């Protein structure tokens, strides 16, 4: 419900993540009338291109309907390129001189889209700051990983951009934050009863956040290569997912109420031992089909030797008393099974029991995808003429409950987000350097020592050797 | 056992209740291949008639198929009669050297199935003990209700029976105590964590225990108005589901074990009290749809100036550890808006609301019919591009997950259980003796003050002054 | 506050138990002005005796003032003595006779107190059943240990004495059970808030039964021997302490209601692995004084080369729901370091850890004796300039608190308890059963095998394998 | 540090606080050897005087003895003066030369107690910041209460020295946070599991802070008439306790770890209301000692028709999962019965009475003074021949206990924290903020409506209507 005039600035528009990502997400946003009215769209890069051209190439990527060609003829017509240099000073006036005859284009609120390599975003982020900055609206930059490799990397730009820029300017993407059941975690978490006096050490056994992908580095082993997995899924993904599970209630659903609880929970956790740690890495199977008999040392991109994991089971620990003692495993890999991205309680056993170890540990399941989904696994009494006990299920499913329910892309939610200054659902500074404080020591011990990954073929649930690190840590596999 | 020789005695075998129910049942066990290879079904009642006139007499009850022809023969085959008086040793003496003349009916295991009315329980349960025992079997007693009409009616009855039969030789019916659902509570809380810590005052409002017919006394209120709604299901029914729902979890899940828990929680009910009752009779619905048209008192089956009350909701206390405090609703009525039973915890509301009032209470539902579920009513994020909390609700619906499966009827099960020897899901001397103490004191005020209960109309859900009676004491409503 | 006239009969009155527990302590009750006014004292042996010879004997043993000079010709003016033969009927014939000459002798209340050898107890029962039994008051048996050595032995008496008494007829002696602290552990546990909601496996990290006696066998070793420690202390006293700690709250405190919870407990323990136990036996100490270096075996009443324990340290597990996996360490022994009854609570160490490992873990203490008292172990901040955490203490001391406030012997209050028909404090049968089946097995084993102890030194603490026992099981002693 | 040299600029020398608390307090500090071996005492006022007046006006508040008549000359050795005005950069350019002068004083560390009016708090802090600051050492400035007047007035003091000053520079005190038992808090909840798990809305029914004073305005109501009971002693004393108690368990004993939780509670504390508030105004007692016969406004420093509170009773609630609820009573007040500071917690009643009605609510008592001590008001059996329960207490007193321990002044503590840089028990400037968020739009009301207060006699205990508050929120007294 906006007046304001804005300006929504894309740069590295010729890039492939906003020519297949950002364009198309902002016009879902248009179409959809998601954005305020008055909002344009300028592209920036070195390419020299008109608007016929970014059009060109993009609308390929926008799923569009032709019931939509005037909404499309709308979206273009508020839609800008301006050629210019990423480290240089004049091509970033001329950019601003552009901004500003728009129409309102000087009290526009500008939000600034870094849709550039990290190698960039020094001297993009310096830049802006001097002139392509609004003066009476707000300005904002949306910013996104990697955030660094080490936690000396990462502190060395959350610095530099920390100089220029606000936290309340700051605005950095983890997509995950952005899904549906990701999202639902706290609503879930406290917002009900039921979920509130289990959600402990004393009922909780152990705790798992997977992700899981059926295929591997598709033919681009190279930029992986430079950085694993746990760098890739885990230190942000699969992080994030355990700080709205092990987090304490927050005073209220306001922005940095909430973060603030999950960085208190970050805080809480101590570094992950090598001991605690099985990496994987995966060989090709000859018994497939196309790239799945292509294991990842099998990809030319890929340095000829690597250590280099795209497995990852590890045991991480919330020392406090909610969480004191229950392990908390997190299982990331390519080239798995399926597709799942999953959260997992297993509650502990019983006490008493009088069925005869015919049961087994309840569960609850917040499935992120696919198929959206919060079930319980339990027990019932066999159906029928039987008095034993069962497993089954309470379930919430979003396919059958809320069938004609459109599910949001991260994106457009993530960057509605920022049209509307709610930062809730974006990383934090200080949530960065816990992040690397964790993993820093296990992720350089890996490079020192560079040791043997374990091997799985293509299309495997991983290194057999994870799954013992997960019953040795306290997790019952039968069901 | 399963190679031993049975005989099932059905006395008042020409009754309805035999002929509507008890033959039809014992057949389908048998049709269904459940009862024991050597079984002998014995009828004895007044009328002399022949196995013929029993078939045709019981066989528009059989749910049979054309296609089962044959086995009716195999069953009917296996069928005899016994014509006799109710307290006449001449012809008990009869039914005896019968049952000695069947195939080794000497050494056979005895059922007595009384579809009597409760005037001839007296004299029937002696000639039993009198004339037809076994000496080499077992034998038991099937006691249907009512079992009397107050605390010192019912210890009569117990007396007497008690004074000849053990209680390992008494099973008295309470169907709902067969009915699926309501057996699966047992298993539902004790055979899982999920449910455990939830399960006591400190999370608990309330429980409420319905029970609604969306019809009357068809064509028969004189029977009825004897007893009224209370003794007719609330007094049995309601007390047995907040008796599982209730206990504590048992030692095992044996009979005595089990129904010592029922018995130990019933004891620690304190009688109930009028300020705590709300009574209803129903009036009829002139924009009615047919036999609606008609009340309580628009029947001359039903005497006139009748007090009677066709719906009563009874808040009770159990006093303890666990319950203190807690209201349990009994919600009991006949000529409502539908046909349900049902048990419902209403949870506490959470504590720090970062929701704005948005949030509703928790419940676990437990639909013992319809369509056999059981669920719990959460809160959710609203689906899409929503964050405000919604209600949803995970499911374990029988029709769904079981569409395949039979549940089967109360008296099936039931009686399938007094030939394995099962007790748990038949009313103890105590237990019988508990929930009397408790309902009598009342039923009294009302044959003595005789209090003109609260009209409602046919179709309704009965009086307003009963959702009155539900919010003082804690229920919370939705609208 | 009683009327009715009351025979108090002693059996085995020339017996060293009667005249120096049962004599004295009926005496004690007598002055204090606890007993029915028209109360008589009967003592029964073969010694053919005076009530001036009973006095003579005993009146060194009444710890009397010259003061009471009156009452106690008094009280022996009410006593009288009746020379007869254990295993003779007509000797008891006389005993009833006298009792019905005694003012209203024919309707006064018979206690009979069974202060003879277990050998003997059938033939008394049995003949007090027939002739020295009361027609118009009640008739009440009191009874001691030992009930037995095996679970076999003991049904053989519990059956024997069952048959003839009912169980609101039995009262057996447990004297632990009529100690103030002991008996104060129901009042403690369940009419406080405070201790509530930490009695549990979640905040109990183990518990402490310990029985100390700083002398050993006194030259009567020959007694013990054929009896060893655990059937001694641990079977009986011990384990009953245990109860009161682990039961469950019962629905009243009444009689009945809260020996069901106690054997309810029982019930939920499993048997005693060899594994989890510890004997020793107590060796002289040469640089000792007295008895004090002499060893047990240096007892000529001592078999020659026994495998007798002085000292067991046992684990025992309450299998269910509050105490599942809380161990029970019940440690018991003679010719230890001090005189010592009391339970001991040592709860799990806090979550988060603020303090830098400076804190105890917590303790409640309920000291039976000496010293009555229940203190918790705590932590404060050390009193004065320092900020650090300290180890202290909250107690509640009967030495201080209640200076001026006689605390009654056991006998005292057990006595007076059977005048008025309070079993509470008693052992029932289901009990004593449930106390050998675990035990049992164990007591076989040593004998079959016959183990040879650990050694001691009088005056220790006992084997330090026992402490380790202790770690091992989850015990953390510094402080 | 412990080497280093320290100037401890006094202020307002002259004053009554100075020469009255502050000389004498850094004195006993200088005594008890426990500030730094190189210290300077410097003295800054109007009032042109010698080290040797000083002396004479502040020594007769030394509570020094005989034996340390050479000390005294070791520390007025140490001493000096600043003659100066308040905002002249004459005097300041003085005072500053004056340190440089001493030894060191331009390497120093320097700690500014404000020992003047509320008035020149602005100008003072300013001309310290324009001239008498180090460049070498740290600068400290402790101020004292009052911090204003209202949230807005607040606002300006904490902003105008915020803006010279950093939160690591500035001192805010309040004393009782320097005494014993207050600070005792922190360790006694969260460093024990015995005092864990109770403390929530779940077990505790209330929470009531108390400060009382048998004296009243002690011929000086002039000046509090401005402020009243609640800005007194409420908004900040008993404020604090609060805090303390409420908080959860921070991430380390750490100063902003601390503080921040102490803060966190606060934000979710709603402002208070006027139908949750008991004033009371004292009169005299005719049947008096001596000061007593007379009140507040039979005193002419106290204006006429004077409305002021000299007791206050107010209701509040902290919003979160672990208080939401609970009611935390704030009673202060002049001339009542008794000098008291304590916190106490008042218990819910126990679920399942088995001890009829007997049960009074048990207690956690935390007395700061007199009589420092923490103590637990529960129940035990009646000692001796008794079963029913009673009342009785665990105690921690620290006269018997720690008789020999010597407790240390609040400012003693306090200042030598000032010296180690500890702001642990030093507000911050959000907690003050907060602080005032919840009174002030109360205090407005109070100067708006101007309601008369309840008059209760001097040496009572307030207005009875005070203890009527208390029960309708949930207060249960004995009687
Ligand atoms: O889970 P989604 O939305 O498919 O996205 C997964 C992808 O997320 C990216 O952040 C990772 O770099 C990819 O390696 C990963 O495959
Ligand atoms: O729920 P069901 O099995 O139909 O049972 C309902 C009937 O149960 C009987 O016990 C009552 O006496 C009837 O009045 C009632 O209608
Ligand atoms: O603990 P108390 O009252 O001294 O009694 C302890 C005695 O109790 C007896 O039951 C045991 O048989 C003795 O061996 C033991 O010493
Ligand atoms: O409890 P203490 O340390 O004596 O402090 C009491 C005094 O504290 C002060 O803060 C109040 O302004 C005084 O009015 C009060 O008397």
């Amino acid at each position: 419900v906006q007046s304001d005039t804005h300006i929504f600035i894309i740069m590295g528009a010729s890039g492939d993540l906003a020519k297949k990502k950002i364009y198309p997400t902002i016009w879902w946003l248009f179409r959809d009338g998601l954005l305020p009215e008055n909002t344009f769209i300028v592209g920036y890069a070195r390419s020299r291109l008109t608007v016929a051209d970014i059009r060109k190439q993009s609308e390929p990527f926008f799923k569009a309907t032709p019931e939509e060609k005037l909404k499309l003829e709308d979206f273009f017509a508020r839609n800008s390129y301006v050629a210019g240099q990423y480290d240089d000073a004049a091509s970033y006036q001329r950019l601003n001189s552009h901004m500003n005859a728009l129409h309102l284009g000087s009290q526009a609120n500008r939000l600034f889209y870094l849709a550039l390599p990290p190698t960039v975003y020094e001297a993009v982020t310096k830049n802006i700051h001097e002139s392509c900055m609004s003066q009476i609206g707000w300005n904002r930059i949306i910013v996104e990983k990697p955030f660094g490799r080490d936690l000396q990397s990462s502190d060395r730009l959350s610095n530099h951009i920390s100089s220029l820029f606000r936290e309340d300017q700051i605005y950095r993407i983890d997509h995950y934050l952005g899904k549906e059941m990701v999202q639902n975690l706290m609503v879930l978490r406290f917002a009900n009863r039921i979920f509130g006096p289990i959600w402990n050490r004393d009922n909780i056994a152990c705790v798992i956040l997977t992700f899981k992908e059926p295929f591997g580095t598709e033919g681009r082993g190279g930029y992986f290569d430079e950085f694993g997995i746990i760098r890739d899924v885990m230190q942000n993904h699969l992080l994030q997912m355990l700080c709205l599970v092990a987090m304490e209630k927050p005073a209220s659903t306001n922005s940095d109420d909430v973060r603030d609880e999950k960085v208190k929970v970050l805080k809480c956790i101590s570094e992950v031992q090598a001991n605690n740690v099985v990496l994987g890495q995966y060989v090709g199977n000859p018994d497939g089909e196309g790239e799945a008999t292509k294991g990842y040392l099998d990809d030319p991109t890929v340095p000829r030797g690597s250590t280099t994991a795209t497995f990852a089971a590890v045991v991480l620990y919330v020392e406090n008393e909610r969480w004191d003692g229950v392990p908390f495993i997190l299982r990331c890999g390519k080239a798995l099974n399926e597709r799942k991205a999953e959260v997992r309680l297993q509650f502990h056993d019983v006490a008493g029991d009088i069925f005869h170890q015919q049961c087994k540990r309840n569960e609850l399941v917040i499935r992120v995808q696919p198929n959206e989904a919060v079930y319980t696994k339990m027990m019932t009494k066999k159906p029928g003429m039987f008095f034993n006990p069962e497993e089954s299920e309470l379930d919430l499913t979003y396919g059958n409950r809320y069938k004609n329910v459109k599910l949001p892309d991260a994106y457009e939610r993530l960057i509605l987000d920022v049209f509307c200054g709610s930062q809730m659902h974006f990383v934090r500074s200080d949530e960065l350097r816990e992040a690397w404080r964790i993993f820093t020591p296990l992720l350089h011990q890996i490079e020192l020592e560079k040791p043997k990954p374990i091997p799985y073929i293509y299309g495997s649930r991983g290194p057999t050797e994870a799954d013992e690190l997960m019953k040795r840590v306290g997790f019952q596999y039968e069901g």
